[PDB]
């Protein structure tokens, strides 16, 4: 009957994030128990699906405050839902507006493949609304965009940049496409995090989606659509993961704490086991889910690595030194800092530490994001920035023809990510870094996914 | 308005189509019969999903997503090596996608578990089955009968299939409402799902599976719907109350808005139908069709007496209520509506079961749109014999629905109604969907 003292190198992460990012990622997603391959479609195991559940609960609650109703439309065409053609059957009068719908979807197809990120398999939501006028639709587009900011920032501890897509990168049926953009600094790649579209009257004209207004004048509806996918999980993994494995923001971890007993003598086993159970009770009585790993066949050291790999935010260790001192050792996953905590203070310190882990994960990620943006004047400064795994903020004329030319001259190509909502001042005579006719606004450009 | 034009008792299938479309539950895409679950239908699914998730989580079942039982079980040995890995408990909420220009219920739930022994597995099978009873009975106000399927009607891979059966008395047809299967070690042997037990002995896992679909919604509609349209148990209606003004014209609005705020402040969602271009009669029918549990009517006299009139959807009874008593009376009424819907459906279910001792009583019961509870020897070969004979006499077949968990006494000398060797247990038989 075998005792396992040492977690073998091969069962941990054998590639370093910075040195071999793609293999590092592959290893983390399987070894942390997020996903499992069947044969390259993958199963979302509970640790991944739990993250989706948490963001789904938050988003549902928030969209319901905006009177959005969930629904389910099963017919799709190549991916988009057959829906707008039905809207004339439901809308006659301003009293029928706004129409506000959302659905939670699941799709799998043959892969073409980085799980969560470049995949034909995902869970998502998409919302669709129709309003009596432009201002109400555009307000809603930006309200939803801020909810995406919160999904990322409050749940995944991922900072995003809000912006408007360039004409070449926006959805063809949209008047404008707003976006949340994320950036993975370790490989220099931007990735679109969520989208929120003002569709104007385009589909109303196609399907005769018209209503009688309050003045008895016929008008087109103004539409919106918006979506966010399990790509969000990938972004989170890539943002916080380290060389020991997965790191989970506490808000999307099922177990907040793992309790590990330390003892080598049978005379100590009962007191250790009992104290560990006291701590498990204290936390669970307080609605803090946790796991007490009391397996006899694995050493404490093995268990440390086992649960770090799984991304548990806090580990509490209990050894004989701790019984003697009425304490325990609390270890944070994010930065591996340890402290001794009195038994009576474990609840409060754990609560405070879960909040601080989230803050630290976010603030460190935001620093990396901010440090990844180089503001440039000229195309000659661009390649050095790209090669430093950066994206660039450049004054740009926003001429659609230039997007394919920028791509072509700089997969190694950089593309317009978004024109950020937050604009630095534009100096009086600033020229486009490409054109160079007068520059309109600053645009972010980068290599992408 | 065009309301419901066919009577439930007279043309059931036409009634049903009119109710599901007119009430805004579904919209058909086209003659394929593919359809949209509109918010009124999806809201029901949401409510039961919330309930079920909460309860299965108390049993440590975790949600997951396997792309679409062979993918699934072939992967289980990768996760199970010792007793420490058990029990494995998974659930999935599934959605179907139909691609328009590609070669080919839209929502359902399926769970799967694996356990160290028979006792633990079977206990979960029955715990889940009671959660399905509660899904039906607490949220949908639909009574069900728990039982075990016959050998001929169980899932072929199961050691036994437990079931919740419902009956629609207006058309005399039973319907399987949910199922929960003990799979034994059948698939474990097939996919080599073994573990090392506490004593270092290799054992097979004991598995269960269980599911329920949007058919549950259809069952609810068939059960409580009436000739005016949909009837919603309050727990699965987005709006609990509609407020309808009856023409003041300024004081009326203000008064209706006061009631709206009282209810909404107490977290009771409601709608104040203040549309100027429709009559109150129009509005009454509009909201009845849509299944809203309670209407509150406010007219001039009610202003004068500081009252209003509360009207129940289920029985159309009215009562006069003081303004300051509206919140409490509304809360009590929503409870009482659910209780009445359930009790009247339970009475119809009870009255649909004829207990028989011989085959010569069966066709009379079937032709009266009943089910029969009969003493049966349970021999699989009799199932098709009984199907054929009841079909023949109809000119339709009845089949075994379930062997109820709640068994009446079996006299020591009772014969099977068909065979009649010694009878074992009572079995429910009926026509089915
Ligand atoms: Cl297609
Ligand atoms: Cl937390
Ligand atoms: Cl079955």
């Amino acid at each position: 009957a075998h005792h396992h003292h040492h977690h073998s190198n091969i069962l941990g992460i054998t590639s370093k994030k910075i040195e071999n990012f793609s293999d590092w990622y592959t290893q983390v997603i399987v070894k942390s128990e997020l996903i499992e391959y069947y044969d390259g479609c993958y199963i979302l195991r509970p640790a991944a699906y739990y993250i989706w559940e948490c963001v789904q609960a938050f988003f549902n609650k928030e969209i319901k405050k905006l009177n959005v109703e969930n629904s389910y439309f099963p017919l799709f065409v190549t991916s988009e839902t057959i829906m707008y053609s039905v809207f004339p059957k439901w809308i006659r009068s301003y009293r029928d507006l706004p129409l506000k719908l959302n659905q939670w979807n699941t799709v799998v197809r043959w892969e073409f493949p980085t799980p969560f990120i470049r995949t034909r398999e995902f869970l998502w939501q998409e919302g669709h609304t129709a309003h009596k006028n432009e201002e109400e639709a555009v307000k809603l587009v930006f309200d939803i965009l801020d909810l995406y900011r919160r999904w990322y920032e409050e749940y995944l501890a991922v900072p995003i940049i809000k912006g408007i897509k360039s004409e070449g990168e926006k959805f063809g049926g949209a008047n404008f496409t707003s976006t949340a953009e994320a950036f993975i600094s370790e490989n220099g790649r931007a990735i679109q995090a969520a989208t929120s579209h003002y569709l104007g009257t385009n589909f109303a004209k196609m399907f005769k989606i018209e209503f009688e207004d309050e003045n008895e004048v016929k008008q087109y509806v103004h539409q919106t659509s918006w979506g966010c996918t399990t790509r969000s999980i990938g972004i989170m993994i890539m943002t916080h993961g380290d060389d020991k494995g997965l790191v989970l923001p506490p808000n999307v971890s099922k177990y907040k704490v793992v309790i590990v007993p330390i003892f080598y003598k049978t005379t100590d086993e009962n007191a250790i086991h009992s104290y560990c159970k006291d701590i498990e009770k204290i936390l669970k009585n307080a609605q803090i889910n946790c796991v007490y790993d009391d397996r006899a066949s694995y050493s404490p050291g093995y268990k440390f690595n086992h649960w770090e790999l799984r991304g548990i935010p806090i580990r509490i260790e209990v050894g004989p030194k701790d019984l003697q001192n009425n304490s325990c050792v609390i270890v944070r996953r994010d930065n591996n800092e340890k402290c001794n905590v009195k038994k009576e203070s474990v609840l409060l310190e754990t609560q405070q530490m879960l909040v601080d882990i989230h803050k630290n994960l976010f603030l460190k990620a935001k620093k990396k994001l901010d440090d990844s943006i180089v503001q440039v004047t000229s195309f000659s400064e661009v390649m050095n920035a790209l090669n430093k795994k950066k994206m660039v903020l450049a004054p740009w004329c926003e001429d659609i023809a230039t997007e394919e030319e920028i791509k072509k001259e700089t997969s190694g190509a950089m593309k317009p990510l978004c024109i950020p909502l937050d604009q630095p001042p534009m100096p009086p005579n600033m020229k486009c870094f490409w054109s160079g006719k007068p520059a309109k606004r600053w645009c972010l450009f980068g290599r992408s996914y």
